[PDB]
C-alpha cells in the first residue's frame, strides 16, 4: 500500500538528485539524514542540539544519533510513501528500520569504478581557491589556467585513481552488509551500467511500476 523505498550509492553517485527528481515526478517527500539533522539543529530540538555538539566537538554524528532522529521522524510519517536517500547506511540502522517497516524497494547506484575514475581524470583544480574545473562539464576559459586569477590548474591527489579505488572501498565495506540483507529479500535493484545519463529512466520506471507519477513534463528531462 505504502512505499518503503531506499536509494544508496557512494558519493558523486547522484542518488541525491534522482531522489529530488523522484519527488517532484511522484509527489513524495524527500527524506534523508542530512536534512532531518539541519530541520532539528536549526529547531534547536534535543536530538538537534546532541548532534550539533557532536559536529562542534568530535566533527562527526555518531551512527546511532542519526538512528535515533530518522525512527522519531519516520514514526511521524508512517501514513504516508518514504523515500529514503542514503540511510539506511549501516546494518545496525538497517535493522532498526525493520523493525517500523516493510521496506519494498532498495536501489543501489553501484557504478563501475573504471567509469568514476575517468570522471575525475579531467579534473583539474586552482588550489589557491579550491576552483574546480571538469574538462568535460566546466572547462577553464583558458586552457591550463584559473578563470579568475590566471594561475595554473592542477591535478590533485584526491582524483587520482588509487585515492579513488582506496575511497570506493571503504564506502562498499560499509555498504555490503546492506546491500546483502536486500539482496537476499529480493528487493534489490542495482545499477551497474556505465551510462551514467541511463540512472534517471531506470529509477524512474522502477517507481513507475509502484506509484502512479504526477505527470510531469520535466521527466524527459
Amino acid at each position: 500500500k505504502l512505499l518503503r523505498a531506499v536509494i544508496l550509492g557512494p558519493p558523486g553517485s547522484g542518488k541525491g538528485t534522482v531522489c529530488q527528481r523522484i519527488a517532484q515526478n511522484f509527489g513524495l517527500q524527500h527524506l534523508s539524514s542530512g536534512h532531518f539533522l539541519r530541520e532539528n539543529i536549526k529547531a534547536s530540538t534535543e536530538v538537534g542540539e546532541m548532534a550539533k555538539q557532536y559536529i562542534e566537538k568530535s566533527l562527526l554524528v555518531p551512527d546511532h544519533v542519526i538512528t535515533r532522529l530518522m525512527m522519531s521522524e519516520l514514526e511521524n510519517r508512517r501514513g504516508q510513501h518514504w523515500l529514503l536517500d542514503g540511510f539506511p547506511r549501516t546494518l545496525g540502522q538497517a535493522e532498526a528500520l525493520d523493525k517500523i517497516c516493510e521496506v519494498d524497494l532498495v536501489i543501489s547506484l553501484n557504478i563501475p569504478f573504471e567509469t568514476l575514475k575517468d570522471r575525475l581524470s579531467r579534473r583539474w583544480i586552482h588550489p589557491p581557491s579550491g576552483r574546480v574545473y571538469n574538462l568535460d562539464f566546466n572547462p577553464p576559459h583558458v586552457h591550463g589556467i584559473d578563470d579568475v586569477t590566471g594561475e595554473p590548474l592542477v591535478q590533485q591527489e584526491d582524483d587520482k585513481p588509487e585515492a579513488v579505488a582506496a575511497r570506493l572501498r571503504q564506502y562498499k565495506d560499509v555498504a555490503k552488509p546492506v546491500i546483502e540483507l536486500y539482496k537476499s529479500r529480493g528487493v534489490l535493484h542495482q545499477f551497474s551500467g556505465t551510462e551514467t545519463n541511463k540512472i534517471w529512466p531506470y529509477v524512474y520506471t522502477l517507481f513507475s511500476n509502484k506509484i502512479t507519477p504526477i505527470q510531469s513534463k520535466e521527466a524527459y528531462l
